[PDB]
């Protein structure tokens, strides 16, 4: 039905890279969608790599830049009364969290709302309510953040319990493609100015996690949704009730333990090899996101990777492994 769309965003170097005097090994083209590496040597003369995905962003890429061209158009499908997922795919330090969440300008230079650094879940929650509040439509929206680290499910957004008691999962009777996490809360999202401090709270929670847990923030998947239902009325009269779910999720850092991370890679495998088995139930996070791999659910891999040719071999493996992915197919 619907090939999953890939795409690759390259992030700038850092200070510690800059005083260096780094030279890049990785050029981006995004009029023609292709990302080229160099594998070994110098600019004088080389070898190197390409590949061709949906779309490819250059060092110089906004947050702003990624919205507009890849969450803008999802976040329309999603209101439409549809199902979407968009997951960060890279090593650890290459930018996933930065493009999920985003972070915070120094010195309170900005209101969260218009903060250039902001990812894509404050500027999707940000923007769902200047839609639905603009035009007529009448709408709930729901919010809940999953974590899965050693193939223990966390909820982030519960300010009732504690990062060490673990969610039970089950299968859900009712659909099949779905299963049912018992206890995980889903915080109402009242208007745009309750949207900060609920990731706030999911924030300070994700602290206690990481002093608990081992590299939680490199070792752990993260799943946030947000869940919208609407009753639209036209200016007509004709009532339209529907509802729609966006699933972000930053993914554990893929640099070569992970039973969710490894698993991903094998239903990949399976879908694009067209193999009539797809081990969807070996691990958490699969079984979590069936509709997303080959579902119904339209998806997108956000892949990220690193200019410094410290990176060489992990940035291969990276470009590579979603470049397999433009093979997967949902409906
Ligand atoms: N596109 C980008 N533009 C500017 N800085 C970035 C970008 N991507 C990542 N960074 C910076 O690089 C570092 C890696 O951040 P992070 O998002 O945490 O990576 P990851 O989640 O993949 O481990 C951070 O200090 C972050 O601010
Ligand atoms: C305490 C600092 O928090 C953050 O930067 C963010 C948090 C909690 N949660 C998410 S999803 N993204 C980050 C965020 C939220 C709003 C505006 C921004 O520019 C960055
Ligand atoms: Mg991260």
């Amino acid at each position: 039905g619907k090939n999953i769309q890939v795409v690759v965003r390259c992030r700038p170097f850092n200070l510690a890279e800059r005083k260096a005097s780094a030279h890049s090994i990785v050029e981006c083209d995004p009029v023609r969608k292709e990302v080229s590496v160099r594998t070994g040597g110098l600019a004088d003369k080389s070898s190197r790599k390409t590949y061709t995905f949906d779309m490819v962003f250059g060092a110089s890429t906004k947050q702003i830049d990624v919205y507009r061209s890849v969450v803008c158009p999802i976040l329309d499908e999603v209101i439409m009364g549809y199902n979407c997922t968009i997951f960060a795919y890279g090593q650890t330090g290459t930018g996933k969290t930065f493009t999920m969440e985003g972070e915070r300008s120094p010195n309170e230079e900005y209101t969260w709302e218009e903060d250039p650094l902001a990812g894509i879940i404050p500027r999707t929650l940000h923007q769902i309510f200047e839609k639905l509040t603009d035009n007529g439509t009448e709408f709930s929206v729901k919010v809940s953040l999953l974590e899965i680290y050693n193939e223990e499910l966390f909820d982030l957004l519960n300010p009732s319990s504690d990062v060490s008691e673990r969610l039970q999962m089950f299968d859900d009777p009712r659909n099949k493609r779905g299963v049912i996490i018992k206890g995980l809360e889903e915080i109402t999202v009242h208007n745009k100015d309750e949207v900060y401090q609920i990731l706030e709270k999911g924030a300070a929670k994700r602290t206690t996690a990481a002093t608990l847990m081992n590299a939680y923030s490199s070792r752990s998947h993260s799943v946030f949704s947000v869940t919208i239902h609407m009753k639209e009325t036209t200016i007509d009269g004709e009532e339209l009730v529907k509802i729609g779910k966006l699933n972000l999720v930053d993914l554990a850092g893929s640099e070569n333990i992970n039973q969710s991370l490894l698993t991903l890679g094998r239903v990949i495998t399976a879908l694009v090899e067209r193999t009539p088995h797809v081990p969807y139930r070996e691990s958490k996070l699969t079984r979590i996101l069936q509709d997303s791999l080959g579902g119904r659910t339209r998806t997108s891999i956000i892949a990220t990777i690193s200019p410094a040719s410290l990176n060489l071999e992990e940035t291969l493996s990276t470009l590579e492994y979603a470049h397999r992915a433009k093979n997967i197919l949902n409906k």
